[PDB]
């Protein structure tokens, strides 16, 4: 189990006011840091953050967080669930500021909610190097579906604060799983009149809403109302300095969800294009796993062990990927799948 502490700086916070934190298991003889970002969409105007408050509360505010939560899958500390990194420092950061990880804006007399998720990882780093996080050798930042966008938006100013709080040494990575979407044509069309509305759209509302923040060597390409562009992974990766591993599904449920499909010969020719062009982006992308399966997340679930590409299974590439960074025979960190129909991998999630 990992432990729940609330931050000692109360002004960082969840969206209704309430303190944010993280959860943390400690390993005394480790040098390595995983600091795990949570997903679940987000919520871009008034009207559906207030209905996301109702229903989905616990992504709002820390009112009603257990004092504790088990390690699953890369979170494991037992190494028959967990071969790649069991013995590591492990946090969990739940993720209460519905903003893909980009806010930096408090709640106040023109604002009902605060988005400050940008600001969360910030001073959970700094609270944890107090804790041992100091003596580190890698921080792995990582995180699934709007947490895995997360990454590629926040692991290099991780980088940045370290090395300007005097910590040279750390070498801080990513590990971004089911974040890498496609800013596509749809399968059928909507205006954006909360269900109608494109990412693209809704991502241009919501920056200026949050106060969200981008990494800025592509803030700097993009520029002023383009912002929007870096919170797609094939446009804000090769701006990024630190080394990033990129795990996606080439089908993947939100992707499909945001290209209004839930088979004929049309449908047929759509997911088949879908499956190529996230092939194509992942080309040039040297640490990266793409199954061809219809799913969404793994990387803390508990049975993350079984899918493999090309007879590789995720934890041993990731293994691979730790020495690379000291190619390996037999020890592969580039794993794609080319066959283009969902579940031609037969290791695929049921
Ligand atoms: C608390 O967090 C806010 C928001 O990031 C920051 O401006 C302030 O400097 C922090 N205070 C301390 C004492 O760390
Ligand atoms: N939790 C799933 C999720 C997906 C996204 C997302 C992020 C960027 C672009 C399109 C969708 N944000 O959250």
């Amino acid at each position: 189990d990992l432990r729940l502490h609330l931050l000692l700086n109360t002004s960082v916070t969840c969206n209704d006011g309430s303190p944010a934190g993280y959860y943390l298991k400690e390993s005394r003889g480790s040098r390595r840091w995983l600091l795990f970002l949570e997903g679940g969409w987000y919520c871009f105007n008034r009207e559906n953050c207030d209905s996301r408050y109702d229903t989905m509360r616990r992504l709002m505010s820390s009112r009603d967080w257990p004092r504790t939560r088990t390690g699953t899958g890369i979170l494991s500390s037992q190494p028959e669930e967990n071969p790649y990194w069991w013995n590591a420092n492990m946090v969990f950061i739940p993720y209460c500021s519905s903003d893909v990880w980009s806010g930096a804006s408090s709640k106040s007399e023109k604002n009902e909610y605060a988005f400050m998720g940008a600001l969360i990882i910030q001073e959970v780093v700094r609270e944890l190097l107090g804790r041992g996080l100091s003596g580190a050798k890698v921080l792995l930042l990582a995180g699934s579906s709007a947490g895995g966008t997360g990454v590629l938006l926040n692991v290099d100013r991780v980088a940045e604060q370290l090395e300007k709080l005097g910590y040279p040494a750390i070498q801080v990575r990513g590990l971004a799983d089911s974040g890498w979407f496609l800013d596509n044509k749809q399968y059928r069309h909507t205006d954006c009149v909360t269900i109608t509305c494109a990412p693209t759209e809704a991502i241009r509302r919501g920056i200026r809403y949050w106060n969200g923040v981008v990494p800025e060597r592509c803030r700097r390409q993009f520029q002023e109302g383009e912002e929007w562009n870096c919170f797609f992974g094939y446009k804000v990766y090769p701006t990024l300095r630190s080394p990033v591993f990129v795990v996606q599904w080439l089908f993947d449920e939100a992707q499909l969800t945001v290209d209004n499909v839930h088979v004929q010969e049309g449908l047929r020719l759509y997911i088949q294009n879908l499956g190529r062009e996230l092939r194509h982006t992942l080309k040039d992308v040297p640490a990266s796993f793409a199954p061809a399966c219809l799913s969404h997340e793994i990387i803390i679930r508990s049975h993350w062990t079984d899918v493999q590409v090309k007879g590789t299974s995720l934890p041993r590439a990731l293994h691979c990927w730790d020495r690379s960074l000291h190619p390996l025979k037999g020890c592969p960190v580039h794993l794609v799948d080319s066959c283009p129909w969902p579940h031609c991998n037969p290791s695929c999630p049921t």
